[PDB]
């Protein structure tokens, strides 16, 4: 029985995009004081037309009406040590992404809003409801997430810490694990002005999204960038230095979503000099942004997401797997580097699949 069970939120004002209740899937582990709260990813929408299209063909990302009663935990959400060497005995929570707002929104469906964008409030409400289901006894709350959910970790981890402090639980240690959500606002390989969804670069799409969602960002980052510039806080290398909670960053050096938003579409044809240099510079820039991130795992592979994949234990950087690096991170946060137990693991080779342990794509 690997199953997490669905609970729809008791506060029915906290909703998915279409006004159906948001929710969470939970598998308790009696007697563990560790809680893993995972934020699903799945891109985002930023205006009426592209949200309407998402509602037709990605409806589970906008509504709870068709969610199943259970889900199987995989990767870091597995309860089997064979699959999850890191946290197999933890309390497991999977929070479906049904707000299409990179977990940033704070707006309800109303006479002026066709859709609700409540991602930031969904996280707060899940935490509130879990406190009565055992989270009050926690020693560590790891807020994890992949893709848009990894960016969601960066945007929300300090708010979870603040919420728990204000509710009277200052002993729960809040930490973040951001997988595949560390994007660059870099020069694109080909460029289009923002005239529709597919042509709109991330900085422009997110600047529009924040206004459409009533998006919120972490306070220290908001104070740096100020009004109109909060889109900056969606880029990991800019928001990370403002955060107080410990955050472990997992990012492929050649992330497929980064390449997509850079207008790079590989085709198996030979790569010529311009694109070769572009890809190599992308890996170098990503590595440079991680230079001062002490807890990080960044393999030289063309891929996207890792922590909820069943074979997540297979990739290694410098001979260390991700479950090992996460364990070393836990040790480093006990009340000086550790012999043979590294936490900063960034590949230096310059081309996808120069690391032989990269996912095969099979
Ligand atoms: C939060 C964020 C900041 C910066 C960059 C990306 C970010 O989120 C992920 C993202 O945009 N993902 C996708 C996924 C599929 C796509 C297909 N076609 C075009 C664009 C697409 C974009
Ligand atoms: C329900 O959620 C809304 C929106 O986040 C919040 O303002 C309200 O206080 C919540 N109600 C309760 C009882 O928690």
């Amino acid at each position: 029985n690997e199953d997490l069970r669905l609970h729809l939120l008791l506060n029915t004002s906290v909703t998915c995009n279409d006004g159906s209740p948001a929710g969470y899937y939970l598998k308790e582990s009696r007697g563990s004081r560790r809680w893993l709260l995972f934020l699903e990813g799945g891109w985002y929408c930023f205006n009426r037309e592209n949200c309407d299209s998402r509602y037709d063909t990605m409806r589970r990302l906008m509504s709870s009406r068709d969610w199943p009663r259970t889900r199987t935990g995989t990767g870091i959400l597995s309860s089997q040590p064979e699959e999850n060497p890191y946290w197999w005995n933890a309390n497991m929570v999977f929070i479906p992404y049904c707000s299409s707002d990179v977990w940033s929104g704070a707006s309800s469906k109303s006479e002026k809003n066709e859709y609700a964008f409540m991602g930031a409030l969904i996280i707060q409400e899940v935490v509130r409801e879990l406190l009565g289901r055992g989270l009050s006894g926690a020693k560590v709350l790891l807020l994890a997430g992949s893709s848009a959910g990894g960016t969601g970790v960066l945007l929300n981890v300090d708010r979870v810490a603040e919420q728990l402090e204000k509710l009277g639980y200052p002993a729960i240690q809040v930490r973040g694990l951001a997988d595949s959500g560390w994007f660059l606002d870099n020069k694109q390989y080909r460029h289009t002005d923002c005239v529709d969804t597919i042509t709109c670069a991330p900085t422009e799409a997110i600047r529009r999204g924040i206004r459409y969602w009533n998006g919120v960002v972490p306070e220290r980052c908001r104070r740096q960038f100020q009004e109109g510039e909060e889109w900056n806080c969606f880029f990991g290398y800019k928001v990370y230095p403002t955060l107080r909670s410990p955050v472990f960053v997992v990012q492929w050096l050649f992330d497929e979503a980064q390449l997509t938003v850079d207008n790079v579409h590989l085709t198996g044809q030979p790569v010529q000099e311009g694109l070769r240099l572009y890809i190599q510079n992308l890996g170098r820039e990503l590595r440079h942004t991680l230079k001062d991130v002490p807890a990080s795992f960044a393999p030289a592979c063309l891929s996207h997401e890792i922590i909820i994949r069943s074979h997540w234990t297979d990739v290694q950087v410098k001979g260390t797997s991700l479950p090992r690096a996460l364990h070393c991170w836990d040790r480093s946060l006990h009340d000086t580097p550790l012999k043979g137990c590294p936490v900063h693991l960034v590949d230096s080779c310059p081309w996808p699949h120069c690391n032989p342990s990269c996912p095969t794509g099979t």
